[PDB]
């Protein structure tokens, strides 16, 4: 498949599956975490978190974590019941009782790191035992070298990106 349930309600996938309504019907899903640029007009059956970002070697993916972890358990929470957090970035719409899909143009990168950043929150993982968990449901994942690094500087910081620590300072301070 073009995504996968990592967790009950959290898929990670690509660009195809933003696009198949029909899947995405058939699963329950009714928010888009949407990790591209441009951003997409999607219908507003969903909420959607376009975050717009590239997966290049400078990307800033740290500093949106903190707020696309928080959306996830929004939406995980509500859909729970259903069976704002100040983190939370305006551009994120409030999330719908359903599923999520956390996705870019491959599912490979920049959507599994926000899904790693989320694993390392919830279950208290390091990167490698959150991305692990994740290449068992989707075996293509793989951070770019710049997401490792900050999925390392996201776990020291217990999620809170705090520039108190030395190495989170010298990754803004070099940008
Ligand atoms: O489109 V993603 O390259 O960040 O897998």
């Amino acid at each position: 498949g073009h995504m996968q349930e990592v967790v009950d309600g959290l898929w990670v996938g690509d660009l195809v599956a933003a696009n198949d309504d029909d899947e995405l019907e058939k699963n329950g899903i009714k928010n888009i975490l949407s990790a591209l640029r441009p951003s997409l007009k999607f219908s507003d059956k969903y909420a959607v978190y376009p975050l717009e970002i590239d997966d290049s070697a400078d990307t800033d993916l740290l500093s949106h974590l903190p707020s696309c972890v928080a959306w996830i358990k929004e939406i995980l929470d509500l859909r729970q019941k259903a069976a704002r957090s100040p983190d939370i970035d305006t551009v994120a719409q409030p999330g719908k009782p359903g599923g999520v899909l956390v996705h870019c143009q491959a599912g490979m990168s920049r959507s599994a790191s926000i899904v790693a950043a989320y694993l390392m929150s919830q279950y208290d993982l390091d990167p490698m035992e959150a991305m692990t968990m994740i290449r068992e449901k989707r075996p293509v994942v793989e951070p770019s070298a710049t997401f490792w690094h900050q999925l390392g500087l996201f776990y020291t910081t217990d999620g809170k990106v705090s520039l108190k620590d030395r190495s989170t300072r010298q990754y803004y301070m070099e940008r």
